[PDB]
């Protein structure tokens, strides 16, 4: 419990919220669509390939589609006229907290913090009952800025953005025509759109203002989102002028002496994950990656033959040369990388923290991400106990032992480098959104043992 200084942690979330509706396929469910859609004029649809959901059997021939690949899509609806008719059609199963903010704020009202601020700019009815009753969303009544709960501070008549997601197990098998299908691998066939005709990924005119007073009451920050902006949008709006202005946030922020991070998500779109390097990346204190991104990024910083180095072979060697690099380049307090095998810190010499207490920021987060791995979401601090009793992975503490002999051998270490096992789960329950989960716990750990000094 002593490590749970944390609970002395207050914390701004923004930007992305939304509502997870899942429906668990089984074999019968494809085969009742095959059945009332015909298999024929799913073949067809198929060879057509529509690229937006436009009519129900758009999304038939799709998701049979991706099936047959093991591989994961994202398809939208035509328009947001069809989402209630889509939502009668293909019924989900269970509602659920979505998005980064919504899904880690939660998870951090459970761990007790000591306030958790979050920001989105739709609060529909519906949406702010998914919050946990402790959150605070930011409001401004009578020219002054109010926290209340999202029950008292939503909105009628407000949209509501909601992720249809349709999970299929490995080596669920049906036939269409002749050819019999076999899930090569399990996968998600989601039903999404991307924010523009109901909302956008910005802090709203009206509490731009605010922002450096949320950044005095607040010990650090965590801002994600950036994956949802458009390189061009129908009023004539482009990824420039929210990326701009998502610049100009993390500013106001740090007026006041607040540490912010960044969690790098895969962004498919390459013109997007550039901007995100050049307008969030170095204006930020704190950035967690797997070992892909670090690839993607390096590549993009010119680093081409490291990046194919780290992508092929996956040395600890290099990866630690290029968040060496990520760290001097841009502002960066520390860079955090992990893998199912490990979890690599490495901070400035003159980092206010120990090599001890940098280790210690590390074994928590491979416990809260355990915890969560082998129960799904997690629900109480209890469920922490869970993860403890997972062990640590034995190719990681050789991985340790590298590292300990890499740093032995250099003259200058102007730097801190600490690498920790992860506790591996075998079978896990749930893998989505881990990545989040461990580099949450490491950021606000880190916070933590930097408040205490
Ligand atoms: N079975 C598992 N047990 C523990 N952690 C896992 C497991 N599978 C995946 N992870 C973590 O999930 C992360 C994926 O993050 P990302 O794909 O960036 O969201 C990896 O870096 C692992 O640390």
């Amino acid at each position: 419990g002593h490590m749970e200084d944390i609970k002395k942690i207050s914390i701004f979330l923004a930007y992305n919220v939304n509502v997870d509706a899942i429906k668990y396929l089984k074999e019968e469910d494809i085969q009742k669509l095959i059945e009332e859609f015909g298999e024929e004029e799913i073949i067809e649809k198929i060879e057509e390939y529509p690229r937006k959901i436009k009519e129900p059997l758009d999304f038939v021939a799709r998701l049979i589609h991706a099936i047959k690949t093991g591989k994961p899509a994202e398809v939208p609806l035509d328009n947001e006229e069809l989402n209630k008719w889509f939502d009668s059609l293909f019924k989900y199963d269970e509602e659920r907290m979505g998005g980064q903010v919504g899904i880690i704020a939660n998870l951090l009202a459970i761990l007790d913090l000591k306030k958790v601020i979050a920001y989105s700019p739709l609060l529909s009815k519906k949406q702010a009952e998914m919050f946990n009753n402790d959150l605070l969303y930011p409001i401004v009544e009578n020219g002054k800025l109010v926290l209340k709960k999202p029950i008292e501070a939503y909105k009628d008549n407000d949209p509501i953005k909601i992720n249809r997601i349709f999970e299929f197990k490995e080596g669920i098998k049906f036939k269409l025509g002749d050819e019999k299908i076999i899930a090569p691998q399990a996968n998600r066939f989601i039903v999404a759109s991307r924010p523009e005709n109901l909302a956008r990924i910005e802090i709203k005119e009206d509490l731009k203002k605010y922002l450096p007073e949320i950044g005095e009451m607040v010990d650090c920050a965590i801002l994600s989102g950036y994956q949802g902006i458009k390189e061009k949008y129908s009023d004539g709006k482009t990824a420039e002028y929210y990326f701009k202005r998502a610049k100009e946030d993390i500013k106001l922020l740090k007026k006041k002496d607040i540490k912010v991070h960044l969690e790098f998500a895969s962004i498919q779109n390459i013109k997007i994950r550039k901007k995100v390097v050049d307008y969030i990346l170095p204006n930020v204190d704190s950035v967690g990656m797997d070992e892909t991104e670090i690839a993607n990024i390096l590549n993009i910083l010119g680093y081409e033959e490291l990046s194919e180095k780290i992508l092929k072979d996956s040395k600890i060697e290099d990866v630690i040369e290029g968040a060496k690099i990520l760290l001097d380049k841009f502002n960066l307090e520390v860079v955090q990388v992990h893998t199912i095998y490990y979890i690599l810190f490495i901070s400035k010499k003159d980092n206010p923290l120990s090599k001890e207490e940098l280790k210690k920021t590390l074994e928590f987060a491979t416990i809260l991400a355990a915890t969560k791995a082998k129960l799904g979401d997690i629900k109480n601090i209890e469920d922490l106990k869970v993860g403890l009793k997972v062990p640590h992975n034995k190719y990681g503490e050789l991985l340790k032992e590298i590292v300990e002999k890499l740093k032995k051998k250099k003259k200058k270490e102007d730097y801190k480098i600490v690498l920790i096992p992860s506790r591996f789960v075998e079978n896990p329950k749930s893998t989505v959104g881990l990545g989040d989960t461990i580099s949450t716990g490491a950021f606000v750990s880190y916070v933590s043992l930097l408040k205490k000094k």
